[PDB]
DNA sequence: ACTACTTCTGGAATAGCTCAGAGGCCGAGGCG
DNA sequence: CGCCTCGGCCTCTGAGCTATTCCAGAAGTAGT
């Protein structure tokens, strides 16, 4: 610094006048000189203007006095003032239009408080009060501002929740008990708002323009991510969701979900590491090589699996056996997905019968260019616009039934699931694991991941938090706690006892 | 003459603001036009816009319109109207900054008057005033309030709804014969309001709005709700409706339903416990083991029961019998619902007695994807975009058709009704079970839970209303009275008398 | 089906709101 | 004792937002 600035801190210019020759009369204004000059100004203009308010703070070494005036003056005459009483220094005074948010600004670091003719603050020209019968109108900044913040991609869950705060706050029960985080840590804030949202004659409008504004961001934000980058956030948010799960308060038995992944080691050889081995297929996602192949029998792990591992990475699953006139409005869920499941993919005439007849095989011979992922295409939606992007790698799981060579090629790997009794019975016996829907949970198989692969695999930016619950586990589930579990499981008899 | 002016008269310039384009919004304009066009606009602006004064006058060969609006603005709207009103040769819209000055140097030697609303000329007295109050239009938040006190979702059904309140609810039928409950219980508060509604132009749009917002809600609860919480939210719901319906106000014939109670509890064995098992399917919601079978002819029970169950818990019921393809809107109604019913679903092979062949029985088939709910799958909606979840579970109502012992295992329970003749002929001596809608009620399959089922059974947190709502029960109706009930029923007397 | 008529959505266009900058007006006092 | 300047008032305006209306075309529908 050059021991005197030459303006306000560029943190609290947005809350000041941004004139430079007006002649308009305000009633706050704001100084901001020496230490010394300050705190001489504060008791001259405190009289001078028989002020309702005033405040002296500290900012970068030097101070900054505001006040609130009962009669409005125009700067000039704040500033010809001032002047008098120092003859030198440094005096930037100027007009605040902003009142509350400047005062705010103000007692909260990098600034702090040093007198006021008021402890509690204020709440006059600024705010609590004289609110009155101005003109009302919704603020769509606001309601946008929200989705953002709570990430909302949800039209209907937008419009539901902003009119949850229509309602008084004070006396919220739905604060209090702190049911929902997504609304006791904005109701507040938002009520004034939403309270005038609730007589806008434009709801959905204004929720859609909002939604809309955040998936924008979204897909900014995505370009300059890695992609392994994407698939720690999303170990991130799993992990937040565990946190509050197997948490001092929540419905989840830590003991029943370990309980799952003893039970989703033994659907493959080597299970951790095939997970291992297909999240880095997905995040390397290779031209004609990023999709792999579950063939097997009905009920034999491929769709349980499938659907863990699509919820792992995040994405969603579709299906492809419908007439190629009704395809295209399908594969559209694709958007902005990490990866793509094709769940159950049907064929014609093959391999005897019993089989269940479809084109699922068919019209996926005839998309190798989504498959390939080496040149874009176009996704669409309804009354959208066609959104053009790589189709996102995946897994493809499908009955004993024939594979045509050139889909074939496009399997980098297959895994062929072939029913266990061990594995079936010891279910029989584990209602839970399929009532909580454990075993097709990514939760199920991101806690393998923390059981099985070392702290080194998972990306440095997390492997603090990878460290931390795997010593959880370990005071949890002993080397003979688990290894119970494994036993039964592979004895079929019940994952617990 | 050959001029035809592009701007207003030079001498009046210094009084009119010269950014025709812009957002500013005035009350007082200016046209430069023709006489007979002038003359025309005379009457079509005072209309229009109701204005407080207008005036014509002259200007070199042409008139000059001269008019005071009770509210603002822009000089472009102002433009826009005239201009979609008849045809000009030349037209000047300006708007007026200093009005007096306009006026008087309109009267002065360069000019003169022609017409004008007040005869006296704009006296400054009252120039330049305070507008006021605004015509009253429809309040949106009112309609939609009635729709979610009454969980309307069908936009058309509360269109019609609301607007049986436009009529004077004094000597109003419907309101005193206290015939409908949805309707006497809100008509006198929303008459001042469904009055404007009646001749508002965006009824359709009001409602469509007030729909959106149970639409919300239901995304809300279904997205964080337990369904535990979702079934005992219902239920508080049906509660507060049979108070008003058994209460002071409402006209409903307690001790005609509590006999319906006593029907139902013959329709199946254990029947208070049937109702207990199948909430709890629907509740814990487990993969594989969702759905009821309901077989049977004609007026067998199972329509009623499947309705009834269907209100307890609140659902939709839809119908699989389009082609399989045709059926992919259709099952898009269960999108956040709590559980769904297929209603009389037909089959094959009931040729034999008379019973139509359809697509049906083969598409649920089809579609174990969705009985089974292991997965999630994409539900579709007219224009909007798909719908990930996991369809919901219920109860499948059919015929005596033919069910192939591999569609069976899709079901957990399976209950065949039987015709009952000392169950109908009870049905003809006590004609008035069917005429109030009593048998298959959702109220009564409550009532009934109430009777018989213990009461810490119930949710901790409906647990005090339910306790309260068993006394009246017993201390209205003798622990024998409905004994009584349930015996002539099985004989096939009426109910009651 | 492929083509002719209807309902629905999103984006464009149109309209009204309030704020704060740039300046014009004017009584009252400073000063040689 | 009159030019000049201070200091409060007020309004015309560019701007950014919010509110309503319109509208071309896509999504869904009935029927040859
Ligand atoms: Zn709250
Ligand atoms: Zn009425």
């Amino acid at each position: 610094k050059v021991e005197d600035p030459k303006d306000f801190p560029s943190e609290l210019l947005s809350f000041l006048s941004h004139a430079v020759f007006s002649n308009r009369t305000l009633a706050c204004f704001a100084i901001y000189t020496t230490k010394e000059k300050a705190a001489l100004l504060y008791k001259k203009i405190m009289e001078k203007y028989s002020v309702t308010f005033i405040s002296r703070h500290n900012s970068y070494n030097h101070n900054i006095l505001f006040f609130l005036t009962p009669h409005r003056h125009r700067v000039s005459a704040i500033n010809n003032y001032a002047q008098k009483l120092c003859t030198f220094s440094f005096l930037i005074c100027k007009g605040v239009n902003k009142e509350y948010l400047m005062y705010s600004a103000l007692t909260r670091d990098p600034f702090s408080v040093i007198e006021e003719s008021l402890p509690g603050g204020l709440k006059e020209h600024d705010f609590n009060p004289e609110e009155a019968e101005e003109t009302k109108q919704v603020s769509w900044k606001l309601v946008t501002e929200y989705a953002m913040e709570t990430k909302c991609d949800d039209v209907l869950l937008l419009l539901g929740m902003y009119l949850e705060f229509q309602y008084s706050f004070e006396m919220c029960l739905k604060c209090i008990k702190k049911e929902q985080p997504s609304h006791y840590k904005y109701h507040e804030k938002h009520y004034a708002n939403a309270a005038i949202f609730a007589d806008s004659k434009n709801q959905k409008t204004i929720c859609q323009q909002a939604v809309d504004t955040v998936l924008a961001k979204k897909r900014v934000d995505s370009l300059q991510l890695t992609r392994e980058q994407m698939l720690t956030n999303r170990f991130n948010d799993l992990l937040d969701r565990m946190d509050i799960m197997f948490g001092s308060t929540g419905s989840a038995d830590i003991e029943e979900w370990m309980a799952g992944v003893a039970w989703l080691h033994c659907l493959l050889p080597k299970m951790d590491s095939v997970v291992y081995d297909f999240l880095k297929c997905m995040v390397y996602n290779i031209p004609k090589k990023r999709y792999w192949l579950f063939k097997g029998p009905i009920d034999s792990g491929k769709t349980t699996l499938a659907a863990a591992l699509l919820e792992l990475c995040g994405g969603k699953a579709l299906n492809v056996n419908l007439p190629l006139d009704r395809l295209n409005f399908e594969l559209g869920v694709a958007i902005d997905q990490f990866l793509v499941v094709f769940e159950d993919v049907k064929g014609t005439g093959g391999e005897s019968r019993d089989l269940p007849s479809g084109q699922g095989i068919n019209n996926l011979d005839n998309l190798r260019d989504y498959l390939d992922g080496s040149v874009k295409v176009n996704l669409e939606k309804k009354h959208l616009n066609k959104r053009t992007q790589i189709f996102p790698p995946g897994i493809v799981t499908m009955n004993e039934y024939s594979v045509p060579k050139t889909l074939q090629a496009r399997f980098v790997k297959q895994i062929d699931f072939r029913p266990k009794d061990y594995l079936k019975h010891c279910l029989e016996r584990s209602e839970f694991l399929l009532e909580k829907r454990i075993i097709q949970s990514g939760i199920a198989l991101l806690l393998m991941l923390i059981w099985y692969r070392p702290v080194a695999e998972f990306a440095q930016s997390i492997q603090s938090r990878i460290v931390e619950w795997k010593e959880r586990l370990d005071k949890e589930f002993s080397l003979s706690v688990y290894q119970k579990m494994k036993f039964n499981v592979a004895m079929g008899i019940g994952v617990l006892d």
